Formats: C-alpha cells, structure tokens, sequence
C-alpha cells in the first residue's frame, strides 16, 4: 500500500467530499520551512494561508520547537482541575490579560476555537442563571460568520455548509445580516447607511425576540472563513450602541484577527470594539500546538465565580485545558511576535500585498479587492456590473485556487473569493512572489473564461 | 507577584470553586518523572490518577518527547482539510483501524474527547438525514455517564455537576439507569436480574419515545469519572440485543478504557461490546498531546460519504484535527504500549492493586471496593448497613482525597469514592505505596469522623 492508498483506506477528511477523496486521493505534505511547505513529490508551495490562517511564525520556528522540548522534559502533561496549576498556563494567562485591548479579568483555556466558543455559550448561560436572569440565553451572530463546528458553535456559525444536514442551528441561536457592502448594500447605499440598516435590523431582531431573552452578540471583527469581509465604516460603533442599550454582551471572536493579522495586535483595536469576552486561537501558538483562550471581563468572571461557589465547583473543563506544552509554546510564540515587532512588520507587508493585488482592480473578472493588515481577498465575478458569477457561484474561486497550487501557492477559495493570510514573517520579496503567483493563476483563469468585451 | 498570586489574578480554573481558589490559590505542579509529580515546594506525589486517567507511560517517557521533536523539525503544523494529508495522521489512522476490536472503516481526528462525542452526535444526525430518517435523532446515555463538556457532549454526560446552571441536557438527549448494583439493585437481586431490569428499562424507554426517533446508545464500557462503575454480568450482552432489535447505533466511549486500562486493549474486549462507533483519547497520547479519535464502521462511513458528496463536502473539522505533532506522539505511544507488553503488565499490576485494596473490605467506613484491570475505586459511607453518607454525599470523599495528597498521593474524589487509575508503567512496590497512602488517608478519615 502507498501512503496515499492508506490515506484513502483509513481517513475520513474534514471539509472534504469523501467520495471525490476516494477517486483523487490526498495531496500529502511532507515538510515545511519558513513560509513554504513541500509535498511528497518534492514540489514547494508558498503557504499563502499560513495553513489555516494560523502559522504566524511559519513552518520551522526553532524557538517554538525548543520551548516544547524544554516543557516536555519538565512536565509533559498536567491539568488545571481542582486548584492544580503550572507555570506555563500562569505566565501565558498573565501575558494575555496584560496585553488585552480592554480591561480583562481572567483566562480560561481550551484546545480549539470551537470548544472556546462552545464554552462561552455555557459561561453566558451559567452567568445569566447566577444573576437571576434565566430567560436571558439567546445568541445573535451573522450570516457567513464562522465560530467553529461543535453543535453549539456551528449554531453561532452563519455558513450554511456548516449547518445543512446537521439539523443546525439549535433554537435560541439567531442570525442577522452579513456586513458585506459589495454583496448586501442597496444600489447607491453608503457604507454608513448600510451600517444604519444593519443596526436597525439588530435592534428590530432584539425587540421581536424580547430584549430580556437576548444574552450575547458574537462577531469576528472582520470575517475570515466567510470571505475576508471588512465591515462597513461605523458598523461596530452602531452595533455596540444597540448591544449596550439592551444589556447584551459583545463577544469578539479574534481566532483569526488575534496577534497582528489586521494591522494592530487585535481586530478589536483595528475596528474599535470594546468586547466583554474575547476568543483567541490559531496564531496564539502559530498552530504548533492545539490551544485556544477565552478572556472574560470582571462582570462575567464575578457572576461565574459566585455560582461556582454556590454549586460546589465550576462543572466544566477539558483534559487538555491549559496543557503545559501548548501553553509553553503559545507563551514563546507571543514573546517572538513582540520581540520581532511582527505587528508593525505585518502591517507593512499587508500594504505591499494590497498594492500588488490592486494592479488588477480594472480586470474584467475582478469584482472586489478587500482586506486590511496582512489579510486580503480577491473576489472574482463573471460580470462586474451585475456581480454575477461565471457559470455556478464558486467556479472561478475553485479554478483560481487550482491554478495557484500548480504555480506553487496554496490559497483558499471562499465561493469566488481567493484568500491571503500569509505567515507574519513573510518578507517583501515573498509578498512579490505571492502576488506573481496570484497573477499567473488569474492569467490562466482569464484564458480559460475568455471574457472578450 | 508570586506565581501563586499571578494564578489567582489571571486564571479561571476548570472544576474549581473560583471563590475558594481566590482564598487558597493553586497547588503548582513544577515537574514530573515516572509515576511522580512534584509541587513548587519540592514535595513528590504518586499521580495515582495518571493526571486525568490519561498518562499511560508516566511523566518522563523520552520516546514520546523525541517523536514530537522529530515531527516538529519536519512539519510542525498542517491540516487535513480539502484532501490535504500528512504521514503521521495516515499511519496513526492505519494503526487504529488495524488494532480495532471489531471491523472499522475510517478514523476522524479531534483534539478532545468532548469534541469527539460532539462530532459523533453531528455524524449520526448527518447519517440519518442522508438515509431519509429525519426523526431518528435522539441519543440515550446513562445516569453518571461522563462523555465530556460541550453543550452536546455535557447533554450525553449523566452527572448533574456537568448540567446544573448550564441549562442542560438539550432536548433529545435521554438517560437510563446507572448500572451500579451496590446503589440501584433491589434487595437480594442478582447481577443477571439487575441486568434484565436495565435491559427492560432501555426497551421501555425506546418504545415510550418511539423507536423510529432513537438514533444511538452511548456508554463507557465501565464508567470512569462517574465512580469507576463496573456493569453487572450480562449487562452489555442484553443492552446490545435491545439496541440491535430497534436498529440503534452502539457507541463505545473508550476515552478512559482504551489502551490497556481494563485488562485488555479495549473495554469493548473486556465487556464483549461490538460497537458501531468508538471514541478514543487520554491514553491515546498519554495526554502528552491533545488528541482524540473516532472509529466509524463501514455503514456509518458509507452514509456520511454519500451525504458529503450530495452536500459538496463534509462541513466539519477542527484546525487541530489530526495535528501532525499530536498524531506522531500518539502513534509512538501505541507502539510503546505494544512493544513493552503494557496491557499484560497493567493487568498484573491491577490484580496487585485490587488485592491490596481488598484488605480494607471490613473497614467500618468502606461501603464498596470496585474495579477491573488497573482502574479501581473505594467508596466510603457513614453507615455500611444504610449506605448513608457522613453529613452529606461528598464529605468523606473530599476529606479522603485531601489526606491522600498530604500523604504524597493524588487521587480524585467522585462523591464519597476515591479513584485509582495509575500509569500503566507502575511497578509492584509502587502499587504497594499507592495502597499504603490510601490506608494512611483512610486512618486519618476514620479518626476525623471519630466516635
Ligand atoms: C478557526 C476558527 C474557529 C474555530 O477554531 P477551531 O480550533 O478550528 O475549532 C472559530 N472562530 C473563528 C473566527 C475561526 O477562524
Ligand atoms: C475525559 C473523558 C471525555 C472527555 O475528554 P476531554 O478531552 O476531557 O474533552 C469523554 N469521555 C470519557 C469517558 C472521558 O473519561
């Protein structure tokens, strides 16, 4: 049996057509260094997605590898249950709280973003029970938001591909509009007026459901998996005013935006969000270890703490919560981002990326170029006036991602948008190569379509 | 300022009274080796729980540490999304399928047991939708079952401490009886007759709810966190007959029983279970890495595969699913358990543990001694005839666990029971020291409850 045949025989792949997988088999990645990964045929690819929006320090950071080794040789596993603790969880929790963009009280650790959002749902239910508000339990999120894949976090998620066939969302998980001007604004509507309508939609939803029943609003500062969607100017200001009016918690899902992706340390800084709760993962450890973190502010902690006393202990925890190797690696990761000034470097590299893409702004298949900091997307269309796809929605995106791979670059299609989320350590020449490989994929796609006109 | 002050300032602890934590602060564990961990004062403890039922190879296995290093220096992160793959996920998946106690088709990887059970819930809903059985969605689990802490997996969990204040269980998550003879059998009732009644209870629950609405039955072969509860003889045989009668999937939650804990490689082998789906974690990697695995049989895979084609792709996955470092470490872990014959060693050490504990069978505070393989529990009671607690359920267990810690042993209280789940590598004299530290804690507890 080849390694590819064993993969087909034995693995059910996430986010894969399992039948198509049996026909095509895997693309096997063997090794990585810097921004590059290599398949088992020796072909090199720029990982323009940093794997899953996540590998901040690239694929061969020796400081993270040595930090793991040092913690393995000290204490390779322990837990935080029943007052037990360990230095790496303590020092990471200190660093996260002290770097938070708003006053935060406590950190709770999980393995995944999905577990973290699932945990926030439980914590908000627990909190509102503690405060004697037992009706105050519904969550509001957005169409095309991504918050993970547990039964509860896939209910916060607003992407239909995460819900169809899974009987989701659960009751009590509500969705308001995707704040994407290009796709959902009225013809000739300003960003500010689009923001007004989205804030009216949220308030009308709160009033229709009964304000006393709405616990929390959750949003990525800018939406990652849903299309690299930058919210319209004044959106977050106007949404937060509605939330504060009805005593609704604001949860910033920073799993992608966290640690320098958007031009500042946090998306909450870039977009002027004052969240009660923040969720962090992915770049937290450059994904070298599975870890996520929840930051809760004083009011959330105090109500949870009170009830944990009344009921004996907080009845919640994962075996891996605060895992000493995962926390040790994340701690070293955050030190490197600070010591190497990678927030500012990412901002400078993002200006080069966006300038490079904008040479194609009048291309007949380029509908929108969006992003900020070191996250971007190009949304392709078959027709710029109607914004209609070429053939089925997703055709151009899939074709572009296929061509990008052939030209030695891994991007991700989100319908007809192709994403860019390179490692923060990407250098100026490397940004040049990412845009060159985009241009080659676009040329191939243009020849395949034949736009004429 | 001190590390303890920083912990109090910055960390919300799982499974902790947060207010008592602000007063007492943490017990900081600095380092581990073999079956031992050490606090920041240099005091050594036998980790009689292997951390969280999990550290099979103990706290200083150099082969796991080198396996991590080697994978880190090759490919420290990649994913399995959109047909991407990597060698350690492939070779671990191969090994898990080829070692499975019943024919299995595919492995799906997660970080946690909770994520894995949450994923099984979604897979069963997805499957029954694919098969055109949209009503076939309810799960049956058991009182005192532990299946993790997500909104959905805490609904499978049957421990009130996991549900009170969290508005759980969700609708469609049903519970039948805890198969604990000592607590739930009628006067003079045999194990076999207790099993008969539990099988009737399950069938009656299925008929009351409508069989066409029941998707799955999930059980730990023996219940870990809920009390180290060994099911009565013939339970699993009779429960499976009921499940097969109504076309209900049998899910074996092997997160604690997996990889030699119960005297054989799997709890499904020890208890004669033929599951459709198995869930594995904890000893999978000796918890050196967060990883869990779901094994699905051919019919579950075929229905999910068909739906994943109809819907374009399987719309499910964690960033960490099959993480190359976590999979490389788990693969090496399973090789060590096989190469070092730790299943047979654990069985031999478990006989010593259980015989050592059995000397306390006539102690006036010992209500029951239970276990199987290298997992055991001693349940304390304030009165052996009535089986009543002292003051309130949990009072004895809390005090016992605290005294065990003072005598250099970390155990875990499950109400008034203290658990034993030592690393598989524990030696004979180390089992003797576990029983001695238990005995010292029991003496302390006896004097504390007093005359
Ligand atoms: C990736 C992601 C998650 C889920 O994290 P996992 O570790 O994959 O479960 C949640 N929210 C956002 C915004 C994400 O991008
Ligand atoms: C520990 C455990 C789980 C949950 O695993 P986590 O990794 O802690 O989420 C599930 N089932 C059983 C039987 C367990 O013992």
């Amino acid at each position: 049996s080849s390694l590819a045949e064993k993969d087909i025989q034995y693995q059910l792949h996430p986010y894969t057509n399992a039948r198509l997988h049996q026909e095509l088999g895997p693309l096997i990645i063997e090794r990585g260094q810097g921004i590059y990964v290599y398949d088992d045929q020796g072909k090199g690819y720029i990982e323009a997605m940093a794997g899953l929006w996540s590998a901040a320090l690239g694929f061969s950071n020796q400081r993270l590898i040595k930090a793991a080794e040092q913690q393995f040789n000290t204490l390779p596993f322990y837990h935080l249950f029943d007052h037990k603790s360990h230095r790496p969880s303590i020092e990471l929790a200190e660093k996260l709280i002290e770097m938070a963009p708003v006053p935060m009280s406590k950190v709770f650790f999980t393995n995944s973003g999905s577990e973290a959002n699932d945990t926030v749902v439980k914590m908000v239910w627990y909190l509102n029970n503690a405060l004697g508000k037992p009706a105050k339990k519904k969550f509001i999120s957005r169409v095309n938001g991504y918050h993970g894949v547990t039964v509860a976090s896939a209910s916060l998620t607003g992407l239909p591909g995460n819900q169809r066939g899974f009987d989701l969302p659960l009751p009590g998980f509500l969705h308001v509009g995707c704040p994407h001007h290009y796709r959902f604004a009225l013809a000739g509507e300003s960003e500010e007026h689009f923001a007004d309508r989205l804030a009216v939609e949220l308030e009308q939803k709160i009033l229709a459901e009964g304000p006393e029943t709405i616990a929390a609003f959750i949003g990525e500062p800018l939406m990652g998996a849903g299309g690299v969607i930058v919210p319209p100017r004044t959106y977050w200001e106007k949404i937060q005013k509605v939330c504060r009016k009805y005593d609704i918690l604001v949860i910033a899902d920073e799993v992608i935006c966290g640690f320098g992706r958007t031009g500042q340390m946090f998306g909450s800084q870039t977009f002027g969000i004052q969240p009660d709760i923040m969720v962090l993962s992915k770049q937290l450890s450059s994904s070298y270890q599975p870890i996520a973190a929840i930051l809760i502010n004083a009011p959330v902690f105090e109500g949870i703490a009170d009830q944990s006393q009344a009921l004996g202990a907080l009845g919640h925890g994962f075996t891996g919560s605060g895992h000493p190797v995962a926390t040790a690696v994340a701690l070293e990761n955050l030190k490197i981002i600070e010591e190497e000034s990678l927030v500012e470097h990412a901002a400078q590299m993002g200006q080069l990326l966006r300038s490079g893409l904008q040479h194609f702004i009048d291309h007949p298949l380029v509908g929108e170029i969006r992003g900020c900091g070191l996250i971007a997307a190009v949304e392709l269309v078959g027709d710029r006036v109607s914004k209609a796809p070429y053939q089925a929605l997703g055709t151009l995106g899939r074709y572009m991602a296929g061509r990008a791979q052939e030209h030695g670059m891994i991007t991700r299609a989100m319908g007809d948008a192709v994403a860019f989320c390179p490692p923060l350590i990407v250098n100026e020449q490397e940004v040049g190569m990412i845009v060159e490989r985009f241009a080659r994929a676009l040329d191939d796609t243009t020849q395949w379509v034949g736009p004429g006109g």
